[PDB]
């Protein structure tokens, strides 16, 4: 709604935003601590700003919502040499065009987005073992023998029964039909049995794209002239394969695995023989049912036949494959040690098939320029649990990042508040500006405020989120993150993290960037200092920061005495942008009245935390 970055550029570009719309500050060495906090608070939009920065730290730029922009590699600040967060091209700077220069802004700053979430999400891959509304970015970062990864991604196009195709979707290029195969199936398998596998390149160029998955799959390949593999973990078989005994024999039953079987057999007048090869390797790999967790078998749509029988879970279009190629591929769940839980996806069986719904399905996905996104969908349909994160109870520490606001959980608050009081990291979006490119309905900060924080339970703003974990977790979320502060706060983020001791005033805590304007811009429009404080920061909708830590850093720590009391700030390594008991109880019952029904509680739980504490 408000919050806003400030946008700071070095000194060779400072003179293209005096020509701008955006307002403009100029620093100005000295500025001391409480100028900056009164002269940002100022501003109620995105500005631009000019001059010496030097004598500031990172955590406490990043607190005033500080991106840095320049054409130089990075800047020098009091703390680190930093980063630069959006690197400003020679030719852009120069034609001096103030539109180009927005745009490159933008452009990168939309980029950005991805380095806040990563950031919360190695957090959470540090702490926990589930993750909900899950997608290909966290299977992608996932250990699958240790996370359990669980979501509703969009199903893809497929076949059985049943059938529904379509409906259709834009689609956008990947790679090669066979290498992109083994992108969306290769995941948790650390053994792949691989049937006519040709002559490698496309194993290699899965080697080469995928460097990670490679290694950790052990592959044993299959076929005639399958030419020399000198990598360790490529055991190659210049058999040909008729029954399961050419399998068998190269397998260790005395140690538990996920197998994967693949097979891919062709051969060089009619091709019933291409059926009955097909229909072999759906045999084989159901007689190994038990030793397989999963089976992707080749599957061309035969000429003749009008209808037909398989064995088969799934019937899918291929990713990079021909417009005209009649082939599909069939994905088999079988019984087996497997380290994701497929058992959603039904055991494979046999099933009849109507050329026809087959062949529009191929004439829907297929083409040299599609496949982008039936990959990903595909992955995602075979390698996640599918499970709704407000419904499932779990018995392992959880993780419900970038999903509970989405617009599919509307008016499912209390779930939604359910799921912050346990998860061991949770995001919500808070956002009020009008605002795009994201589908998320805004939870009332206040609201999120007083029902978010607990004891176990610290809630932040997503930016104040970020500051904390720079100051407890520091090779978690490093000083020198690239991220959007305005972006980042759009999010309430609820972490289990105990209270700070000494519960200091760290700027993960306290900003309150705008306070004084949020005063004024009450009192003109719905009118009724740290009561004032309190009452401001709850009734303007503005902030998010935590209750309970805020409540303990006000009446435990203070008062005290000045100097004893940094000291336990120097210390704790925490720093701050500024230099009872009833007037705290006075705000919340002022909060209150002037809204009840929406809200509080919560409010009388704080309230009678207060007056007994
Ligand atoms: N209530 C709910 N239960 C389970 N999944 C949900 C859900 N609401 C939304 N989702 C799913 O969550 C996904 C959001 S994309 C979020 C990606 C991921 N959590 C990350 O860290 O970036 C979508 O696939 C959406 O379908
Ligand atoms: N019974 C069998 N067992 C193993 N391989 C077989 C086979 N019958 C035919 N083949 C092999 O199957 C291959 C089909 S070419 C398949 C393409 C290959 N997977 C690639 O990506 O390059 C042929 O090279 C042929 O040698
Ligand atoms: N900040 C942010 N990062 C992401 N990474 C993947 N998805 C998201 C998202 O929606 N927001
Ligand atoms: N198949 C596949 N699709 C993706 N889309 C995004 N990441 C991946 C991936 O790792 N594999």
């Amino acid at each position: 709604p408000e919050p806003h970055a400030v946008l700071y550029v070095t000194n060779e570009l400072s003179h293209i935003v005096k020509d701008g719309f955006l307002p403009i500050w100029k620093l100005t060495g000295d500025e001391s601590l409480n100028d900056l906090w009164l002269e940002n608070g100022k501003y109620a939009t995105d500005v631009y700003a000019y001059g010496d920065v030097s004598k500031w730290t990172i955590r406490q730029l990043r607190g005033h919502g500080f991106i840095f922009i320049s054409t130089h590699k990075n800047v020098q600040l009091a703390d680190i040499i930093k980063t630069v967060d959006v690197r400003i091209p020679r030719e852009v700077a120069r034609s001096h065009d103030m539109k180009a220069f927005e745009n490159e802004i933008g452009r990168r700053r939309i980029r950005m987005r991805k380095g806040f979430g990563d950031a919360l999400r190695n957090y959470a891959f540090k702490m926990a073992i589930e993750f909900h509304g899950s997608e290909a970015e966290t299977l992608n970062d996932a250990n699958p023998r240790l996370h359990k990864i669980y979501g509703m991604p969009e199903i893809p196009p497929l076949y059985m029964e049943y059938a529904e195709i379509g409906t259709r979707f834009d689609d956008e290029p990947t790679d090669e039909k066979l290498v992109s195969m083994l992108d969306y199936i290769v995941y948790s398998a650390e053994e792949v049995h691989y049937i006519g596998c040709g002559d490698l390149r496309t194993l290699m160029q899965f080697k080469k794209r995928s460097p990670g998955r490679f290694r950790r799959v052990l592959w044993h390949v299959y076929d005639p002239i399958a030419p020399e593999c000198s990598d360790p973990n490529v055991i190659v078989h210049n058999i040909m394969v008729d029954s399961k005994k050419d399998i068998l024999k190269h397998m260790n039953f005395l140690k538990r695995v996920e197998r994967l079987f693949i097979w891919d057999v062709s051969s060089d007048e009619w091709e019933t023989t291409r059926f009955a090869e097909d229909r072999l390797g759906e045999e084989i790999a159901y007689e190994m049912g038990g030793a397989f967790s999963s089976a992707l078998i080749k599957h061309r749509i035969p000429n003749s036949k009008d209808e037909y029988h398989c064995i088969s879970t799934y019937l899918f279009p291929q990713p990079g494959a021909d417009a005209d190629m009649y082939e599909l591929r069939n994905f088999m769940r079988l019984r087996g040690y497997s380290h994701v839980d497929r058992h959603m996806h039904p055991d494979a069986s046999v099933t009849k098939v109507v050329s026809r719904d087959v062949r529009k399905m191929v004439e829907l996905y297929h083409g040299r320029d599609r496949g982008r996104f039936l990959k990903k969908r595909l992955f995602e349909h075979l390698h996640i649990v599918r499970k709704n994160g407000l419904l499932h109870e779990s018995d392992e520490p959880r993780a419900d990042l970038f999903y509970l606001t989405n617009r599919c959980n509307m008016g499912l608050e209390p779930s939604i508040y359910e799921v912050m009081k346990k998860s061991v990291i949770a995001t919500a979006w808070v956002g009020r500006a009008p605002l795009y490119d994201y589908d998320d309905f805004a939870l009332p900060r206040s609201t999120v405020m007083l029902n978010g924080s607990y004891r176990d339970i610290r809630i932040l703003d997503g930016n104040g989120a970020i500051l904390f974990l720079m100051w407890r977790y520091p090779d978690i979320v490093k000083k020198d993150l690239t991220y959007d502060p305005a972006w980042a706060m759009n999010f309430a983020v609820s972490l289990k993290e105990p209270i700070p001791d000494p519960p200091v005033p760290d700027i993960s805590l306290c900003r309150f960037i705008g306070l004084r304007v949020e005063s004024s811009v009450l009192r003109v429009r719905n009118p009724t200092d740290l009561s004032g404080h309190l009452y401001v920061t709850l009734m303007s909708g503005a902030y998010v920061t935590d209750l309970f830590w805020w409540f303990k850093m006000i009446l435990d720590w203070s008062a005290q005495n000045r100097e004893q009391k940094l000291r336990d700030l120097k210390r704790s390594a925490a720093e701050v942008i500024e230099w009872v008991r009833n007037d705290l109880i006075a705000a919340l019952r002022e909060y209150k009245r002037k809204m009840g029904m929406r809200e509080g509680a919560s409010i009388d739980s704080w309230l009678e935390l207060l007056r007994h504490l």
